[PDB]
């Protein structure tokens, strides 16, 4: 391809770590 732009945005509408406590709540459910 060209290039991509992936290197996820963070402090301006972008995608920090969130999803860490979120799945580690779905993980402790299956636990």
């Amino acid at each position: 391809s060209p290039p991509d732009y992936s290197a996820a945005p963070r402090g301006r509408f972008g995608i920090p770590f969130f999803p860490v406590h979120l799945k580690r709540l779905l993980i402790l459910l299956l636990l």
